């Protein structure tokens, strides 16, 4: 009801001090030699953890205004986890820097327009100076090194990572899955992903990922938007009494059948879960039957006369193994005949030479390639469950540092790339002296990091900051051992994705905050 509104300087100065509560809290683990946060648990054992991404998701302060700067920050850095795989203390501490030199602009008076639209000058200027140095990863021995540092120097997950992308190629989509024995097994099956979540996070089973794995699930393939149950009812019937979960893949399942479906899964009785149908119009149409054809299967459709209610199990698509992340879902080994799977490329690419408009024919290269490659999968191997579960989680780390190493490329990682970045754009200059301003703030910004990480190693960060700013190329200071040199040669390095994003995602959140003249927030 009642609401409390905040205006000019109070608003922006409760902003920063929750921005600032938080990146106190989080920044402290940065670093080879980060600090230990206690979270306490209600349950009665208190976690000490050194990694900023808990730390971030436990922060909620108490004042209303303070909890939402700290929260929105905490947003943009979930972003930036979610979209390039790591770097969210990072984007934290950035966010905070820009944030605290802004805002002490703004309140000696400098406009918070031309601030902003400095600030990202600065940052465009410094992804592409981020994109000249980085260094590509393209040879299969870049890749090992890359899953090596990405593991913490483990030479098996590095080599079964290269293999894998040999095998799959670089765009290949590569899973990782528990495999029992002690040797690591690498396998490729049949299979396509489409990137496509859950409809509703109720459906999760492993709480670790936030994945919906499905062992050997029927799928269902609906070509028509479901809203009520009772025309889809036998299809529930009939995968309970096979005892096998059901997958649902239709244009949008939403209302009353979401609602039921979320309910079943949480009570336990079936376990079904439901992912949207990937693209739309024509598009989606023939991806629905590629992926009927992987399966082996059909998809019903209301234009040819095929109903829900005549769906049974002879007509239901079955697979082997269903991963559903928050964005994308992975089919792997998906029952099907290979004849069909060869008649089905051998159409797309008919459908390639008699395509004309260069967007249908990039985008069924691209059908083609994800269905024909299709999903290799490597099987960790240890003596130990617990083992084999420690190594399958770095494994799945790993992997997503290279995907990413391979999809940008590689810096030296440690916060030298963005100092030595800010130092070659040292000139950068806007149109007004506000913009000037906003570039030296942004510039500060980028050498916090690697000052922020020195400081937890208990050096002091003026002088390593002024030498590694001094030194040219990936030159740097290494925080484990205290010493300088380069870090690609060190090994400590991270994707130029990584950083980029981190970057970009700090100065989005920055140019929102610093913009802001007024906060609306219920009453205490």
């Amino acid at each position: 009801a009642a609401k409390d509104v905040k205006f000019g300087n109070d608003a922006r100065v409760k902003m920063l001090r929750g921005v600032n509560v938080l990146a106190d809290a989080v920044k402290v683990t940065l670093g080879p030699k980060g600090r230990n946060v206690v979270l306490d648990k209600s349950f009665g054992a208190p976690t000490i953890t050194k990694d900023g991404v808990s730390v971030a998701r436990e922060i909620e302060l108490e004042d209303k205004f303070e909890n939402m700067g700290a929260q929105m920050v905490k947003e943009v850095a979930s972003k930036a986890n979610d979209a390039a795989g790591d770097g969210t203390t990072t984007a934290t501490v950035l966010a905070q820097a820009i944030i605290t030199e802004g805002l002490k602009a703004v309140a000696a008076g400098m406009n918070p327009m031309d601030l902003k639209r400095g600030i990202d000058k600065a940052v465009t200027a410094a992804v592409e100076e981020l994109k000249a140095l980085s260094v590509p990863c393209s040879d299969s021995k870049a890749i090992a090194q890359v899953g090596t540092i990405s593991a913490n120097s483990d030479e098996t997950v590095g080599k079964l990572i290269a293999e894998a992308m040999d095998k799959v190629g670089k765009e290949g989509v590569i899973t990782v899955e528990d495999g029992t024995g002690l040797q690591d097994e690498l396998d490729v099956v049949e299979g396509m992903q489409f990137d496509r979540g859950y409809l509703s996070p109720y459906f999760i089973n492993k709480p670790e990922t936030g994945a919906v794995e499905l062992e050997s699930p029927f799928i269902l393939l609906a070509d028509k938007k479901i809203s009520n149950i009772r025309e889809m009812l036998p299809v529930l019937e009939a995968v309970a009494k096979a005892g096998k979960p059901l997958l649902i893949i239709a244009e949008d399942v939403e209302g009353e059948a979401l609602a039921t479906l979320v309910v079943n899964t949480m009570r336990g009785i079936v376990k079904v879960a439901a992912v949207k149908a990937p693209g739309f119009g024509d598009r989606r149409k023939a991806m629905l039957q590629d992926i009927a054809t992987l399966t082996g299967g059909t998809v019903i459709s209301e234009e040819i006369g095929m109903e829900l209610e005549k769906a049974t199990l002879e007509d239901l698509g079955q697979a082997k193994r269903v991963v559903i992340n928050k964005d994308t879902t992975t089919i792997i080994d998906g029952v099907g005949e290979e004849a069909a799977i060869q008649g089905r490329v051998a159409q797309i690419r008919q459908q390639i030479e008699e395509a004309t408009s260069d967007y249908d024919r990039e985008k069924l290269q691209e059908r083609v390639a994800k269905l024909a490659g299709g999903v290799a999968v490597i099987k960790v191997g240890a003596a130990t469950e617990v083992e084999m579960k420690e190594k399958k989680a770095r494994v799945e780390d790993a992997l997503h540092a290279t995907r990413a190493a391979v999809e940008e490329g590689v810096v030296a990682g440690g916060g030298v790339a963005l100092i030595r970045v800010a130092s070659k754009l040292a000139d950068l200059r806007g149109q007004n002296e506000d913009q000037n301003v906003g570039i030296k703030v942004a510039l500060r910004a980028m050498e916090a990091p690697l000052r922020q990480i020195v400081l937890n190693c208990g050096e002091e960060p003026s002088v390593v900051a002024n030498t590694v700013k001094g030194g040219d190329g990936n030159y740097g200071y290494n925080a484990a051992t205290e010493e300088y040199g380069n870090m690609i040669d060190m090994g400590i390095l991270d994707p130029t994705k990584v950083t980029r994003s981190a970057l970009q995602y700090a100065a989005s959140v920055a140019g929102l905050m610093i913009t802001t003249e007024c906060m609306v927030t219920d009453l205490p």
